[PDB]
């Protein structure tokens, strides 16, 4: 019934730098003014204060292992709060890498949560099979069970739990994915629809079987976590990792109105929202709207229209 | 079997200004030479010449009541005329307020005929619950039999007949859809196919209920009202109201393909097309050679081929 | 399960010029470098040297028939000798005139091979049906066996002998054809998958049926010639008859990622880019990079990952 937006403007998950300000872009893009315009109440958490974990050394490569680890730790603790006071838990965040905390601390409350993880990446590196250490390509690995144990434990991440199974989180709009992500979901059985399958089944019968999937047996709590670069970089420009022929601004609606429609959305994630990353000053309007525009769909807000 | 071009470039529907240059541009296009060239003949009406109401004195909150109302009259007096004659109108204008003129106009030689309402906006505020007042948004209203006195009648609207009711009105492609007006056609049960019907079930199903629901029982004229901004602004920028995540130009054109198809297209309606809101002299021809396609295309011209 | 790139930079096959760099664009942009990172073994037949026919007289219309005629000739000669080695063979060319050595040295060694032509036209253009004479626009005629006889035999095509029938080619793109061309596929009944047919039954279905159409009896070899003004000119400007409104980038890999699927690529084609005709060196990048990504495509880089 209520929201609660939690800033995560974290940032070392990855090399580039300007992800800590898209919880300003998007809150200065009216998100939070709009957001209570619609048939919920809205408490806005602000910005988390992030302590940087000094002489943090490079774990094997793992890149700022201990800073990121603490950061995210901090975020599931806060999470986990707000989830057991029975509130979704919007997260307006830098990389990808904070997904972990948010995961972890909405896994906390509700271990039977699915996760519906929109990117056209799979996040899924080991420490191991990792190209270079950017952890905010790592998330999936923390927190898969079926993956604890198979990589050197990081020094920061320790505290967490793998808290999902592969049968438990589907993908949607895959369309860069390393030979080594690609072998581990394949070992894995996991769901997904890289755009292949989307340009195939089309958008529309992506949700019916990603929701045949997930809820099928049980109508457990979802974890959508919407990572910016899932939609085409005609709509996203303001991203790290951009990637033609992505999602568009139609389906990344279809998408998010329909988990509306569902009525289970738990906790939702907004990431990689990087304002400095804009060729142009509208580049980063394009994607701090198309961003809220996703994050009010979450919320109800049809394209049919929506009376009071 | 005849065609007659009916330039319409009138304005005073909205604030901002550049539409009466449509007809211009469009013509400008080589509209009426690339029409003759289809299996058509064609007359061109030439663009009519409208009387300024002085002192139009904003009624309530609707803007420039009279001089529209008048507009509009002259118009219907016009698409009256011709259609009488047995001729599809086709009405090169400004804004969409001058459907009020071309529908009623068609209307009155065919009571029966059915609209296929091609936006991204169901222009169905009535003089209440519009906000601001500028009538390029009331259209539907003064032509929705059911909804004929739930408003205070305006200065120079009077002349209108409500002539359709809402079982006879399909929408296509709404995305930006008011809470009055979202009240408005779920209280009437309007047929209509926001953006979010066509991501799910495919411009191509679209078409096939659309048609059958509105040429099920019998198969009486269609006036088909194509507003510019109902295909992304991508590909139709030079318009006043552009709205992210529209119909495409492949889309724009299977709906007007398959109204071709039908065989009984007898009044269209391209509206909107504003050369002067175009950032760049390219974004205007962008727009007036895909409204021109789509002319076209009412008239026969298949995307693969067209032989003598 | 060899690779061969044959660089075709011809050219006298249409007008516009700077169709000879394209071997070198793509080369430039490390097509082989990537392609030998498959699960497949490359070899470079290098660039082809062409000699120019003296005094090449428009043979009726069609310009430059000799020197047409003969740079052809011999890249079949050549298709020929790396297919009778059993090896897929790449042509990176100029312009689709090339497809006439291609498919011909390609056919001699698979008579029963059939032709998935992706492209925006037809090049069915006889010397006779054809205005103005491009032979970039005349292939299909040349292959065609229903249409030997029915033109003027052209002065260096006589080499040529008519190698595939209407029931083993398919059409996909199609969007900008001619009165006579279209007669002819019309008259001919051959299979075809216009923009519009693509439009009403999505990308998915049309390999489902242009699959079920060449491959249901029999299960022969493959022959793509993939035309770059097939996707639509935002993926590909870099061409010389651009035409809004068709494939996208996701078509054009749901495309190949399915021909590579069935395990029949046997020869490929990329024709048609023209580094010069890049109002800006982003739109040559643009077009030479999708025009590898679907090279790749063909070979097995699937959209999901590729692990070793
Ligand atoms: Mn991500
Ligand atoms: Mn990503
Ligand atoms: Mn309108
Ligand atoms: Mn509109
Ligand atoms: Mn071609
Ligand atoms: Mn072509």
């Amino acid at each position: 019934k209520p929201i609660e937006i939690i800033g995560a403007p974290f940032s070392k998950g990855q090399p580039r730098g300007g992800v800590e300000k898209g919880p300003a872009a998007l809150r200065k893009a009216g998100l939070v003014e709009k957001l209570k315009e619609t048939e919920y109440n809205v408490r806005d958490h602000g910005d988390l204060a992030f302590v940087d974990v000094p002489n943090d050394s490079p774990f094997q490569i793992v890149k700022n292992p201990r800073s990121v680890g603490k950061a995210n730790e901090q975020l599931a603790a806060v999470v986990a709060e707000t989830q057991k006071n029975g509130t979704i838990s919007v997260v307006l965040g830098g990389d990808h890498s904070m997904a972990i905390g948010s995961i972890s601390g909405h896994a906390r409350v509700h271990p039977d949560l699915c996760v519906i993880w929109v990117d056209a990446h799979t996040d899924i590196n080991t420490p191991l099979t990792a190209s270079s250490g950017n952890l905010h390509g790592q998330p999936v690995a923390f927190l898969l069970k079926e993956l604890k144990g198979k990589f050197p434990d990081v020094p920061g991440f320790s505290w967490v739990t793998p808290c999902i199974s592969a049968k438990d989180i589907v993908y949607i709009g895959l369309r860069d994915v390393d030979p080594g992500e690609h072998y581990i979901i394949k070992t894995l059985g996991i769901k997904y629809f890289s755009m292949t399958e989307v340009d195939k089944l089309g958008i529309g019968k992506v949700m019916e079987e990603t929701f045949s999937y997930l809820l099928g047996r049980k109508k457990r709590p979802i974890h959508l976590s919407f990572d910016v670069d899932g939609l085409d970089p005609v709509f996203t420009p303001a991203t790290g990792t951009p990637v033609v022929g992505g999602l568009s601004y139609r389906e990344g609606l279809y998408i998010t109105e329909e988990i509306y429609k569902t009525g289970l959305l738990s906790g939702l994630d907004i990431m990689e929202v990087n304002p400095t990353l804009g060729k142009t000053p509208e580049e980063v309007t394009r994607t701090v709207n198309t961003a809220v525009a996703l994050t009010l769909s979450c919320f109800g807000t049809k394209r049919e229209g929506n009376h009071k």
